[PDB]
């Protein structure tokens, strides 16, 4: 009668790992976002998972091939790695776009992401 | 490439526990849900991209798939009661079983080939 109890360490990271490889490859997605005149593939419920704002942009949503276009605040170079973040858990930045991709998660309306979040490799 | 040493890292820990949570959530309310999977004549749904990652049975049968209602009937081999803990998994990492569905359970999670079971106490025989 008594339970057997799994709990997977690895599954969430392997599971993540499979859908960031599908996005790189755009199998088994469902969402075009244009950003800054740019594409980017996603599912639309890994966005949703992340932000209340994907979240907003992306429930009603009724279409063959979705697309949906980020306001001018939202710049390319900010949104990209926070796209790739929503997809590892990680952010790698530089000098160069580090004020933009804190300045685009504060759009995003991402809490607490800023300056402070950083470490040094 | 890029410019500066991409040395300012940010790793979260509960990043991907929460990116579940939230896909389990989505899947318990049927909201931006994709796929639905029928079993023993049951309905599940889930997203046919989150199944993909977990398993490939579900890789195979439905990449390349790209229309937006979708139904997936699955054969015979596949029970509501082997196939209820093995979904709950892929959602949750987490598998809990007892003496009376084990066996189910574990032919049905071969049958699907379902990923991240092998550092579990269960054999698959």
């Amino acid at each position: 009668s008594p339970m057997y109890v799994y709990e997977s360490t690895v599954h969430c990271t392997n599971i993540l790992l499979g859908l960031n490889d599908q996005r790189k490859k755009d199998i088994l997605c469902d969402v075009t976002l244009i950003v800054e005149r740019k594409e980017f593939r996603a599912h639309r419920a890994v966005l949703a998972a992340c932000s209340e704002y994907f979240w907003q942009a992306l429930v009603g949503q009724t279409k063959n091939d979705l697309v949906v276009s980020l306001p001018e605040e939202v710049t390319a170079r900010g949104f990209g790695p926070l796209l790739q973040f929503a997809y590892t858990a990680k952010l790698l930045l530089s000098r160069e776009n580090i004020r933009e991709v804190i300045r685009c998660a504060e759009f995003l309306r991402m809490h607490n992401l800023e300056d402070s979040c950083f470490s040094f490799l």
